[PDB]
């Protein structure tokens, strides 16, 4: 009752299914060598008639069932229980299963496991999301040396119990011998995981619009069979990327990524855990807040008060219960605490808005959808199947165009490594790849390398509504005011903050628009609500208005556009010395001054 996958199917073979179960031995162990080093397996083959109907076992305790209208997961975790993915079948007759297996001892402890069907001329016509498991350490060893494929098939209308197979291989890219893992797997749990396999290349290509410049000089090495490069025509669609932990902390996890920028594959499970030591700084601060605020079962809503109390320091806190911790964590770095607090109630909420019964709990233990939007397109629209999860927008961030140079960082002495010289490189770049400019944010350090090095996030603002967005200023000396920090750190100095440089999507330019009215008016509401052509609060669109009567122009980019936008350090340092003070004209590069033409906005008739 066994075969051999790699030999028989490597082409294509018919597999008898009529006595019962068919096995094959995936021994990757003895190709691959005592020491091939670090890198990822992509185990691959097309299943062709009878695979609309089978169990297949790509190792214990991981089992793929196909009826023809779903293809299911069912896993074996190192959590808590197994867990089971559904993807519904969007079309009819082959498809390609893919699973990438990292191999190391540093190396990430989830599998990939998608399905790609295919059409009549073998080109791919639909993907599912790519599933990121949390495997068992049992299956993270097995499936990486020597694995077991059962198939059975299960009984339909069908006549006939048998199963074509083509295409079948197992190919291994090996990790370039350098750079730190963090930075080495960095994009485990993006859509870019498909940028580390030459055969899968074209698929990210195509579908996002967006180039896969990881791992320069990296050979994709067949160990058995013939994988198949299926070509595919499908209009530009967001890739899906669900990932699991067995932790269960995805708010924090998410949260944690986007406010420090540390790649989300460094803040789940670890093969040899490390501690907090190489991520101290940003990370466990950040993830502690999240995790505190949780556990006091306070509502999101109630995260201005909890701020406000805390800051004060006036009530009597029992320093023993979580309320006193997360108290404690507040005082510990105000700066943090607003800017992380607000980005995990704003994803609670999107969260609460995607289906019925998604409560603050769920929020917290939720898998988290990674989505490449892609390029060239102002809609990214989400799977359905992702209604369950905590879903994060990949867009291009500041960071990929700052150019070359050193490393830019933020600081109360200035911004590093960004001259005149490398912002008008950074401009030119910009205006190449179809961004213009919409004028200066200024904000405290944390929220800058958040913006800049991960990209821009909603942040929870429900008492300003309808008012919400990312605020923006043409004239700098406006954006100046707020580029500092809105109160005292545990130390109890207020720093001087950062102003940036705001780019939209050119597409955009249409639905940026301007009024002569207060932008929180009495009338203003409606009367932008009719310029905009629905009510507030703003999606794709910009409001550009005076922000008093006689006062100077605020610009609201709506959350949706904001999330697309680029933002870069201006070289307009905020003054050390001065904090409170007003901008100094003369500190203005002249350089930067030539660069700053604000887009002419669509007004009312
Ligand atoms: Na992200």
């Amino acid at each position: 009752e066994s075969f051999n996958l790699w030999q028989e199917c490597a082409t294509r073979c018919t597999l008898d299914l009529a006595q019962g179960v068919r096995a094959s031995q995936l021994d990757v162990a003895s190709l691959l060598g005592e020491q091939a080093g670090s890198g990822v397996l992509h185990y691959s083959m097309v299943l062709e008639e009878g695979g609309d109907s089978l169990k297949l076992a790509l190792g214990n305790a991981l089992t793929l069932r196909t009826d023809g209208t779903t293809i299911t997961l069912t896993s074996a975790t190192a959590g808590k229980g197994p867990r089971t993915y559904s993807y519904t079948r969007q079309g009819r007759g082959n498809w390609s299963l893919h699973w990438l297996v990292p191999v190391g001892d540093d190396a990430p402890a989830s599998i990939k496991v998608f399905f790609h069907e295919l059409d009549a001329g073998s080109e791919v016509s639909h993907i599912s999301p790519i599933y990121s498991i949390e495997v068992s350490d049992d299956l993270l060893r097995t499936m990486a040396s020597n694995s077991t494929l059962f198939v059975r098939h299960v009984e339909n209308n069908e006549i006939n119990r048998s199963l074509t197979l083509s295409a079948a291989g197992v190919g291994f890219v090996a990790a370039p011998t350098q750079h730190s893992r963090q930075k080495r797997w960095s994009e485990w749990h993006t859509g870019k995981v498909l940028c580390l396999l030459d055969p899968l290349d074209a698929v990210y290509n195509y579908l996002s619009q967006r180039t896969c410049n990881t791992w320069e000089g990296k050979v994709y090495r067949v160990l058995a069979g013939t994988p198949a490069s299926h070509d595919t025509h499908i209009v530009p669609t967001a890739i899906s990327h669900r990932l699991h932990f067995a932790k269960g902390d995805g708010l924090a996890a998410l949260t944690t990524h986007q406010v420090c920028a540390i790649p989300l594959e460094s803040l789940a499970r670890s093969r040899q855990p490390r501690g907090w030591e190489e991520l101290s700084q940003c990370g466990y601060p950040v993830h502690n807040l999240v995790t505190l605020y949780l556990l006091t079962r306070l509502p999101w809503s109630q995260l201005d008060t909890v701020i406000t109390q805390a800051l004060a320091n006036t009530t009597p806190e029992d320093g023993s219960t979580p309320r006193g911790q997360l108290a404690q964590a507040i005082r510990e770095n105000p700066a943090q605490a607003r800017l992380a607090l607000s980005m995990a109630a704003a994803q609670s909420d999107a969260f609460s808005h995607q289906q019925a019964g998604n409560s603050q709990e769920q929020a917290a233990s939720a898998d988290v959808v990674n989505l490449t939007c892609p390029a060239a397109d102002l809609n990214c629209l989400a799977p359905a199947d992702s209604a369950d999860a905590l879903q994060e927008r990949d867009y291009p961030n500041g960071a990929s165009f700052l150019g070359d140079g050193d490393e830019v960082s933020f600081s109360t002495a200035g911004t590093r490594n960004w001259s005149v010289t490398r912002l008008e490189q950074a401009h030119r770049q910009l205006l190449a790849r179809g961004y213009l400019f919409v004028g200066y944010h200024g904000t405290f350090l944390e929220a800058a390398h958040s913006i800049v090095f991960e990209g821009v996030h909603e942040r929870d603002q429900s008492s300003i509504a309808p008012w919400q967005g990312f605020y923006v200023a043409g004239d700098p000396a406006l954006a100046y005011g707020y580029a500092q920090d809105q109160e005292a750190d545990a130390r109890g100095r207020i720093r001087n903050g950062v102003l940036l440089r705001v780019y939209v999507p050119r597409a955009a330019l249409p639905r940026l628009f301007a009024t002569q009215q207060t932008l929180a008016a009495p009338g203003a509401v409606d009367e932008i609500g009719r310029l905009i052509g629905h009510p507030l609060p703003l999606q794709l669109e910009a409001i550009t208005g005076p922000e008093e009567e006689g006062g100077r122009l605020a610009t609201i980019l709506g959350w949706r556009l904001a999330e697309q936008a680029v933002v870069i350090p201006s070289t307009i340092p905020t003054d050390p010395r001065n904090v409170g003070g007003d901008l100094d004209p003369a500190s203005v590069p002249q350089e930067e001054s030539a660069i700053s033409t604000l887009p002419d906005y669509t007004t009312q008739p």
